[PDB]
């Protein structure tokens, strides 16, 4: 009986890649989430003064993306091979990449920013959408199952649909030229599991 | 035997994490080193359009990240568990946003980019060294070995002593109120194996 215990804000965000690994392999988890003033008293006691931060018999493990492939290794989402989730790795570190690009409209959009949304929607959001999705696009053309990599679901697929599905709420013409992408948005969130947590999860704007 | 290939630039930059772990492991690698002219040709057979790129026996992997974990788990300098890899992770990530903070900067001084040095060395690199430092000197305060994590080498370690080490040829005053983080450049790179890469190994600006 490992106890998890996950940090966060009241929104998906950064925490989401873990709340779902949780969903798919049916376990329990203390779903902490924090606001501003509450973050603030225990930003000190974070490794990195930050959220999201994981908690595994007392045992804390900050970062997202780290976070999230420990789950997806500890219940089997992370690649059949240490190749395979190498390859994982990458095409999330290339997410990452993506959204410090995006990064400015992002935090514009959601109102945490001065600035015009069609300067931002236009010269920065477009053309690292395209970019990335060109990328996407090109690990599906060879991925028979439909899966980023591998004939299987792995953590990337998660953070790849959702964060597509959220840009939907906010750009409603995302993923228009782009009809690989958005078959596997929906094969991802239609996983039995996934899918109930996609429904009975707080509902927040991000 | 597996047959590794990094192609990367001319530079240690975000190869040589990779070149490193090779060293260390007494691992024979074919280094190729483009230049732009050269680079600009396999562009599109990469999987990102993007160097560093590992081929093991064909097999390739983008992102330097993702290619140091990868070669560190093979080579035992991942971590001890599957939760210190998590930790090992993190401060890889934490390192990558510190990057992300220092960029234009780093791309001025280097000559890639027009700015006054002084002007963003006081403002965006100075604080966003104190702030990773700080993290990075509780993590070594809480280590009797003198690694970052563990009793042992990981991959993160050479990636914060290399970067150190490089900072210090633009910048001579960069560990001189950290001196933690000095102990543990010197530990890392004084190695045997490392320290004689270091001495054998190309001398490039970056």
């Amino acid at each position: 009986m490992v106890h998890y215990k996950l940090t966060y804000f009241a929104i998906r965000g950064a925490g989401e890649c873990a709340r779902q690994i949780f969903a798919l392999a049916d376990q329990e988890f203390e779903d902490v989430r924090l606001d501003k003033e509450q973050f603030a008293k225990v930003k000190p006691d974070l490794p990195f003064g930050q959220v999201p931060v994981l908690e595994v018999d007392g045992k804390q493990l900050a970062q997202s993306l780290a976070i999230c492939r420990y789950l997806a290794r500890q219940f089997g989402f992370a690649g059949k091979s240490t190749f395979d989730e190498a390859v994982v790795d990458s095409l999330a570190d290339q997410y990452s990449d993506y959204r410090v690009e995006i990064k400015s409209f992002f935090y514009t959009v959601i109102g945490m920013r001065e600035g015009d949304v069609e300067q931002l929607k236009k010269e920065v959001l477009l053309p690292a959408r395209d970019k990335f999705f060109g990328f996407i696009t090109k690990f599906l053309k060879k991925s028979p199952s439909g899966f980023l990599v591998g004939d299987s679901l792995t953590w990337v697929d998660l953070l790849v649909s959702e964060h597509n599905a959220t840009m939907l709420t906010f750009v409603p013409e995302f993923l228009e030229g782009y009809p690989e992408v958005k078959e596997h948005m929906e094969k991802i969130r239609a996983i039995p599991k996934l899918k109930k947590w996609i429904e009975t999860r707080p509902e927040t704007l991000f």
